[PDB]
Parts: structure tokens; C-alpha cells; sequence
């Protein structure tokens, strides 16, 4: 039984700013291959640095003020007005240091994801905004990659059956082993798990979407491909 | 006797963001099985979480503040206009407080039925907006499912009556037992209560809907098919 | 004497919001009985409630401010423009706190009426907009039915006359006895009023329509059924 | 041709507009100042323009219907 669908990204993220600024470096090469957590730009963090630094120089000064009356108050030798304050100017220092340091952070913008990214759209030198609509880029993982199966909600319950009468290649819990055949006619070499859990089903038509999930590296599938899985 | 009808989820709920950010993790299986109160996002929380921590600092210096001179205030050492003033700064912080609260736990967009989540509309780092049109996602409760059943006004009486005169196998108050058979053909192996109390009516046509409810573990049974309820 | 007609709810009410938010809950069960001022749905009131206190702190706030600038004026101690100024401001919070109060008490959506919800047309977790087109839900009270009766002009005057000649059985000032016959043939167990004051007019047919009252409990008749009415 | 006189010069005074807009834009997306998604969006609507005003142009033109043949 040969089943018609689309291939599909595994898993999809973008890159954005979240903290404004010049975009000094765009360390990355469109269409490569990135890693999660890798940096893929650079925000000039000149600025952010400074703030940065110029705040926990602020709050070891308002902190060892404040350590210090503490102990001037034990003595009432200063109204627990000026120590109240003093706590205060203390607190708020220490707050001004975590969110300067929140900042300087976002400064490297890194990829959430494990893909291809793309092209960037983006220039370097250019002014980046946190909360900006667009994104500056796109990642995309490719390898396990998805084969969205289309059948009517019956079909979908006779393999089921099937499944769980042995009269299927197990492939795994709820899922039998397929192979592919591209529109091109050919056959994919590597197979893949075709799981019989429901992803969405279109209650105007009343058909179910199954996914179906072969090994691809070499990047030889790509999104967008009309296929056919194999049973 | 054999009524068809539609099945249709138990009960539909929509996940949407309530709070401004970026989509940081997508904690779900597309396609799996959710509880009510499960964390299905997490939206980039340092700031929110910074703002929180800023305020608590801040309630907690106007609090001090105030209580002290609220005691002040008998030994007339502290003025009323002045434990006013500072009365005054403590209930806006506490409601600043309060504030951030509400934000940062929107940050973790939770899941507000248990049933069945599909694919996600959005995409990890993706930008999000409160109030936005769209919705991120879509959870259904399909184990016990309906079956709408719609029957022109006379017959829902005609069996009313027999459900009353013992001449239909009760399954309890207004309900009597009832069997599905698939468009398949097949008979669903389990069976349901068929409920009489009207749901809604057709007054174009006159006639009647109302619904059966099976157990749909094994989540054989999905929305949108076309089945038959027997009695 | 048999007279024909339909079957008509006593009484229509839509649910609708009148506040913006997202459905937190969907307190009742599609197809039941409801009480007029019964919440049937909560929208998530996180926020109204932060708004609206965070509201009176601020009215309690410049309330003192204005109150003690009364006193100073009244003692030269001060412009009247100051108290003028914090005046202002009190009178504003005052205003913003009632707004506040307002939205919150919209945040439990009651239902209008006392009658039958059907099937909720609103999902939880839906966004909902004060002013929008659409209603969440529709209470139908179907207690005391009516059972639109349509006779021609003559007819209703010749009726009429009986029922003052005492040729009709009294009911009622302008209303006569009358029994009920399902289109099923059968007997409508119980019996009521079939009032004379007429309800509408199709001038171009010059036909009456008239209004017959059964009680309903058990809920055996429904909205859309042709029946006949007996004199 | 009341209107049609009238749809092209408001045109033309629309042009006038966006053309300058753009042209200014032009030199600060050199000097990454402006994202080159808005001077795209600025250089578009220039373009629209000059559209509107050609077609304006050639219907104030057709306000005077001439013969395509020499005959009778
Ligand atoms: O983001 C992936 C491609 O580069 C663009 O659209
Ligand atoms: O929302 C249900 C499916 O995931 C999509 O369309
Ligand atoms: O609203 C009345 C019925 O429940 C549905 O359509």
C-alpha cells in the first residue's frame, strides 16, 4: 500500500534580538549546518558591557555601605531611617546588576536549534531592534526528516489492526516500517518508522494526517517533496 | 435500530499566550496526549523574571517603611500625613508586585484541558504576542467521545417512551445502552450510554440532536467519522 | 375543534461577553438546566483583578493627598490651585477604580435567564471580545411552552365569542381550556392555556397567531414540533 | 475631463512625494542607517506611483477620442 505525502522539517526555530543594538559580526555561513547554542551573531556589546560593569561597581559600593550601617544602627548610632535607605540604595543596585547582566548576555545571539540555517536576512553593521517583527534568520533540522501521510480516519484503523495482528512489519509502539519512493520514481535507500498516533485530522473531510519519519543525512530530502511511503 | 451520526471530541480548548515574548522551548509531543495544567511553552522569561525580583525588592523596603511608622505614629514621633504618604508607596508596590507576578506565570503557557494536542502552530523562537489572532495550539479530549446523533423530534419521544417503559436496555437516567458500528462496517468493541436530553434542535427542520458517549481508550475513535449507534 | 401549530420556546436569551479576555472555564454542561444569574463562564480575571486593585491603591493614594490639601487651603496654607490639582487627581482614580470594579464584575459571565443552555459555541481558552458578533452560548427556557397557533381572522372572533358566551371552557380572563396532540397522534399527557390576545398579523394573509401555553416539565416537548391544539 | 485632469495631478503630486522618499532612502541603506527591508517598502511604493501617474496620464489622453483611420 503506498501512501501520498509531503516531507516536512523535523523541527523549525528562528533567530531574533532580544536586547537593541548594532549587529557587529554575523558569525555564520548561509546554508550551512549549525549547531544548537552556537553563536550566530554578535550584538556590539560595548555599551551593555559598560552598563554592566558600571553597575556592580555601583552595588559594591551601596553594599558595603549598607553591610556597614547595619552595624552602626546595632549601636543607635545612626537612625534605622538612614539604614533603611541604606538597604534600600542596596536593593536596588543589586537589582540594576541582574538585569544589566540579562542584557549583556542577550548580546550573543545564539541559535536555538540544531539545523541548516539559511539565508540572513540581515546585514551586518545593521540596527537591531528587541521585539522587531522579522527575524534575522531561520533554522531548519533536515535530518530525521517528516513524511506527513494523508488516509481516510478507516484506513487509518485497518493498519492499526493489521499493526497489532502481526500483519505489519513492527517498526515500533504504534508504528510499522516503511520505505519511501520519491516522486522522481526512484527508491529512497534508507527507511523509516511510520508512527499510527494522529497529528490532526481535517473534520470536513474527516481524514487523518499520520507522520512518517526517515533517516536523511547527506540532506538528500528535502521539505516540500511529494512522496510515497511503502507498506 | 440503527441512528447515525457524527463523532465528534468530547471537549475543545485553544492555547494562546498571554504575556509578550519569544517562544524560548515548545515542551510537547505534536500529536501526543496532554494534561490540563501541563506546561506546553515556556516564553523567554529573564526579563519578567528580573522585573518581579526588582519589585519584591522594592514592597519589601516601602512594607518595612510603612510599619514603622505606623508605630511611630502613637508616640507621635511620625507625623499621619507622613504614614499616609507611606502607606500610600507600600499599596502601590504590593499592587506593582502583584503586577509582575501575573507575568512572569504567564510566561509558562500551560495547557487548559486534558485531551489530545495536535501539531503547534508556532514555531520555537518564534515571537508572540497577548492578544494576538492566532492560536499556538489546540488540545481535544477524545477518550470518552461523542457521537452526535440527529433524530426528527417524534422519534426522540417514540423512544423516550420505551427508555420508560422498560422496552430499552437503560443505562441510566435518560440514557440507554448502545453499540457503534464503524462506516468501516466493523462493530466498535466497546459501547456507550446514549443520553436523551436534547443538546440542540434544527426548528428549520424540526429535528433533534442528541449524544452517545463511548470509551475511547486506545483512541481508536476520531472526530469526523461517520458511524451508526445501535439499540 | 383541532387547530394547528408549532411549538416555540417561552423564552430566548443569548450569553455574550462584555468584557475583552481569554474563557478561563465553561462552567456548564452543553444540553442542561441553568438558573438565571448562574455563571456559565469565567474569563481568565488574573488581570482585571491586578488592574483593579492595582486601582484603590492608587485612589487610597491620592484620596489622603486630596483630604489633607482640603485642610491646608482652608488654612492659607496652600494655593487653591494645588488643592485644585490634587483634587484632580483624586476625582480621576475615583473614576478609574469604578471602570475597574466594572470590568472585574464582567469577568463572571452570567446567564440572563432561567432555561436550557444547548451546546456552547465558544471553546475555553478562547479569546473573546466585548462587542463581538457572535454569542458564546443560548438559554431557552422550555418550562411553560408556547405552541404558535395561526387561524384566520374570523375564526379568532368567532372563538373569541364562545369563550365570553360560556360555550368555552374558562381558563382564564381570554383564555380557554385546551389539550395538546403530538403530530405522533398521541395525547399530550398534560393540558393549558390557549390565551385569545393576539400576537402578530400577516396583514397579507389577514391571519392571526395566536399563543397556547402547555407546562412542560420532563421535558417531553421541544421547540419545531407540529402539533394541534383542541377546543 | 474634469476628473481625469484632476486623478492626474493628484497623482503627480503623489509621485513628486514618494519619489523624493525614496531617493533619500537610497543613500542610508548604503550607510546600513535604514533596514534594506525599508527601503525596499520605500523604493515600492515610488515605483506604485510612477504607475499610477502613467496610467493617469494615458486616460487624461483618451479624454479626447481620435479616429484610427482616414475615412469617412
Ligand atoms: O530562513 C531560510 C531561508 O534562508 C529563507 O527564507
Ligand atoms: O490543531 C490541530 C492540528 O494540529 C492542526 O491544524
Ligand atoms: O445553542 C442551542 C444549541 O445548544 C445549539 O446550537
Amino acid at each position: 500500500t503506498e501512501l501520498p505525502g509531503r516531507t516536512n522539517a523535523f523541527r523549525i526555530a528562528e533567530v531574533r534580538p532580544q536586547v537593541n543594538g548594532i549587529i557587529l559580526k554575523r558569525l555564520f555561513k548561509e546554508g550551512s549546518d549549525v549547531k544548537a547554542g552556537q553563536q550566530l551573531y554578535q550584538i556590539d556589546p560595548a555599551t551593555y558591557e559598560a552598563d554592566y560593569q558600571s553597575a556592580q561597581a555601583n552595588l559594591a559600593s551601596t553594599q558595603e555601605q549598607a553591610q556597614r550601617y547595619k552595624l552602626l544602627v546595632a549601636d543607635q548610632a545612626v537612625s534605622k531611617q538612614q539604614y533603611a535607605d541604606a538597604n534600600a540604595a542596596y536593593l536596588q543596585s543589586k537589582a540594576a546588576v541582574e538585569q544589566a547582566r540579562i542584557n549583556l548576555r542577550y548580546t550573543k545571539v545564539l541559535s536555538p536549534i540544531s539545523g541548516r540555517i539559511g539565508r540572513s536576512a540581515v546585514t551586518e553593521g545593521a540596527l537591531v531592534t528587541n521585539g522587531q517583527a522579522n527575524a534575522m534568520a531561520t533554522v531548519q533540522q533536515l535530518d530525521p526528516i517528516y513524511v506527513d501521510v494523508t488516509q481516510p480516519s478507516t484506513a487509518l484503523l485497518r493498519l492499526r489492526r493489521e499493526l497489532a495482528s502481526g500483519q505489519l512489519e513492527r517498526a515500533g509502539d504504534n508504528a510499522a516500517k516503511v520505505s519511501l519512493k520519491l516522486e522522481d520514481g526512484s527508491q529512497y535507500p534508507l527507511e523509516g518508522r511510520l508512527e499510527f498516533s494522529e497529528v490532526s485530522v481535517d473534520e470536513g473531510t474527516g481524514s487523518v494526517t499520520i507522520r512518517a519519519v526517515f533517516p536523511n543525512p547527506n540532506n538528500e530530502l528535502l521539505p516540500g517533496m511529494f512522496v510515497h511511503a511503502q507498506l
